[PDB]
Order: C-alpha cells, then structure tokens, then sequence
C-alpha cells in the first residue's frame, strides 16, 4: 500500500493570504521516499489552493452534502468541486460527528454519492472516552464501519481510505500511545477482511488521525497497520513536511 | 428605506462554468430605479463571483460558523469570506434551520459575530404550517425575532436586513396571497417597533422571502411593508432583472 498523508487545514487559516502563503512553503518542500499527499483546505481556498498547489500533491474537500444541487442553502456539492478538477473529501470527520451532530445514516449517504460520482474519500471513524474506558473501543467503531461498509458501491474499494481518530485522546486529558494506533488501525482492517474479505482488507490504506507531530510521526509510521495520517494543526506548519517524509519508517 | 433585493442561488450551479455564465447575464442587465442588489453563491464560487460581478452589486455568502477559526473541519468562517472582500451573508434560511438543523441560539451567535466583525447579514425567519394554521403564526415569528434582537450589537441594526419565508407554503400544498407577504413583514416591523424602537424599525429593510417571480414581484413589491425579496430559483434565470427591477412599484 502506498503510504498517504492528508492534510486537514479545518477551518483555517483565516485569510486567503495567508492560505497562498502556506501553499508557496509546501510547494518548495523536499519529499522523500513514496508518499500520496492529500491537502484538505474550507471550501473557499479550494479554488486558490487547486490553482496554485504543486500538481504532484491533490486537493480535497473537508464535507460535501449528499445531493447534485438544489434547495440545500449553505451546502456545497460533489458537482461543484469536481469542476475545479478537484477529486477527494474528508467524510465523517469527529468535528462534524460531534459539533455539526452529523449522523451515520448521513455520512453513508454523502460516501455513496460522493463515490459513485467519481470521488475519493477519507472517511473517518473513532471512539470516545466512556467506550474507551468500557473496553468497547472495536464494538464502537466496528459498528460505524458497519454502517459505511454497504455504502461503498461495486468496485469502489480504490477511492477509500479510513482515518482512525481517537476522540477519547482529545481534550480529555488522555493521550493516546504509539501501540494505541497501531491496535486500532489493525481492529479496522480485520474487520474489513471479516465483512468484504482479505483483497480488500489489504489494500485499504488505514491511517492514524489522532495527534500527528514531527516528534511522534516516525514511529507511529513503523506500526505495521498504520498507512499514513490525517495530519491536524501540523498541516498550517513546516512540520507537516516531516510528516509527508515519516513514510520511509512504514514498511 | 432603499429596496433591497438578493438572490439566492442555494446550492447551485453545479458547475463553475455554469457560474460564470450567469455572472455574464447579470452583468448585462439593465437596472430601472433605485434598488440595493446581493448575489448568495456556494462558498466555492464565491471567489469567482467576486472577482467577475459588476462591482454596483454586492456578493454574499449563504451561512457562516460562529467562529474566526480552528478545529471546525468543513466549516467556512466570516474572517475567509472578508479576505476575499464580501461584506454579506445569509444566517437562517429555513434550509438550514429545518434541514441541517440550526437552532435559535446557533443563529444568535452567528448574527453576533458577524455584525462585531464587519458582517452585514441577511437574517431569515418563518413559520411552518402547524402555527399558520393555528392562528399563531405572529407567535412563532415574535418569538425568533425576540432571540435574534440581543445578539445585534450596539450600533449594528443598519447592517441588517430580515427575511420573512412562508415555510408553510414549501412544499406543503398551500399557496401564500400577496396579503399574506404583507400582513407578516409588518407583524415584523411592529415586534420591532416594540421591542427596540420606532427609528430603528423604520429603518430596516423586511423582505419577503416566499416565491417570487416575474409574474408576482410588482404586486408584491408595491406592499408597504415589503421592501423587498430573498429570491429562490429565479436568481439563476433571466427573470431575476424583473423582480430586481419590481422595486419601481414600491413607494
Ligand atoms: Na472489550
Ligand atoms: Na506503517
Ligand atoms: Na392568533
Ligand atoms: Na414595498
């Protein structure tokens, strides 16, 4: 499996300046090893950063709705992005779950829709505190892939990737550990080959979205079932290139 | 009060070109009388629609978060639309409340912190059909008013215009009479009258936000209370200069 590094800008920064200047700093970066970079920006960089971004790295969206259009004010579709020749969305991130009260039914809905029309996504999964601290971390997020599982149309395994966030680990005054990330990278892929079998399992890249630093990233690419990252508040840093470059440590 | 007409693309186009297009259309027509012109676009056109519409009309966006930035993966917020130079949003289209589910004291927080932050919003409000036909439909609409009327700062009430949609002529079988668009923006502008003052009434801008068309906006426009529309589907179509220019029937 290819490693892969995304970049989740979230909704930042807060001027498009500032966003051409951090798009100038990656552009200059030295990458090292075999990498796929993944630069996730709020929907109005999109334009700029699809301009603008080294054309070897792609643009994603951070949500999409569930519809080509129409009497869904506020929303951005999958039709739109994909006419600026952008190709990928986060999905089901723990801040749209948590804050925006996104819902699984929801976010299968926007997998198979953003898939069948011709995206690529990161789809994010992760349990809280209380399931952590009951010992049913693989209950919790076996049921959320569960339900993406019957999303994914025929021949549509190549455009997933799965991000791990230990939600448990944020703000609560927990941290997660290296052996943490690895466990539950690899409680995902089995339940991937247990559901849709063991081709698939092996080629989904799996990656760890918890927090992702240049003190940490290196060991936690060595984790056998760790594919890569969805990289937080490192993406807006040079640091995130130390991250991108981690992928000589994975195996 | 100068009539005031925006237009609501929602979630369309599908496409950039699609876009540009229609910025083309409008940029060609011919404006009669005196009347105060927004453009709402999808976050990721809002650039484009910046760049290329005629500068004596003004771009808004149609939602913002209640926050300058951080960890609010897909949200957009007022400092990246002000970086681009737009001045306007819409906050609480029924869309939003029913649909994504925002609730009164999201929206409050929203209108705050866009007018402290330079903002001028598009404020929606509306009944469904349960209170209409109750009898209660000043009720409903008072009572979201009087949640909105705390969160305008000292200062702001030139920066803000309201937006009245018949949420229970959507979708629902029943039609609302040009009576109707009357009898509620003035329900709103005596709550006003009422709750913060005769100067401050007398000066916002109340519009009507049910549909609108070439075939309905004279009648509606010379209602004394209307002073103007939150245009659904005919802003993507030639028919918006019409109910842009309706504003010649209102006295
Ligand atoms: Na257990
Ligand atoms: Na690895
Ligand atoms: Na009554
Ligand atoms: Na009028």
């Amino acid at each position: 499996r290819t490693f892969f590094v995304g970049g989740n800008w979230k909704a930042n920064p807060k001027t498009v300046e500032e966003a051409e200047k951090l798009i100038e700093m990656l552009n200059g970066a030295k990458v090292e090893g075999n990498v796929e970079v993944v630069v996730a920006a709020p929907f109005i960089f999109l334009p700029t950063l699809q301009q603008k971004l080294r054309k070897d790295w792609k643009v994603s969206a951070e949500n999409v709705f569930t519809k080509p259009n129409g009497a869904f004010t506020g929303e951005v579709t999958v039709p739109m992005i994909k006419s600026f020749g952008i190709e990928w969305t986060i999905l089901g991130h723990s801040e749209r779950r948590d804050i925006l009260k996104e819902d699984d039914e929801f976010l299968a809905a926007k997998a198979k829709f953003a898939l069948e029309n011709g995206m690529k996504i990161i789809y994010c999964c992760g349990e809280h505190l209380s399931e952590r601290e009951a010992g049913k971390a693989s209950e919790f997020v076996s049921a959320q892939i569960e339900k993406m599982i019957p999303a994914i149309p025929a021949g549509k395994w190549d455009d997933v990737v799965i991000a791990y966030e230990p939600i448990w680990a944020i703000g609560t005054g927990k941290v997660a550990s290296t052996q943490d990330a690895q466990e539950m990278c690899k409680v995902i892929r089995d339940i991937l080959a247990a559901k849709v079998g063991a081709d698939i399992a092996n080629k989904v890249r799996i990656l760890y979205g918890g927090s992702v630093k240049p003190n940490n990233c290196n060991e936690l690419a060595a984790c056998p079932d760790v594919d890569g990252f969805l990289v937080g508040g490192a993406s807006l840093e040079p640091g995130f290139i130390n991250i991108v470059n981690s992928n000589v440590h994975s195996k």
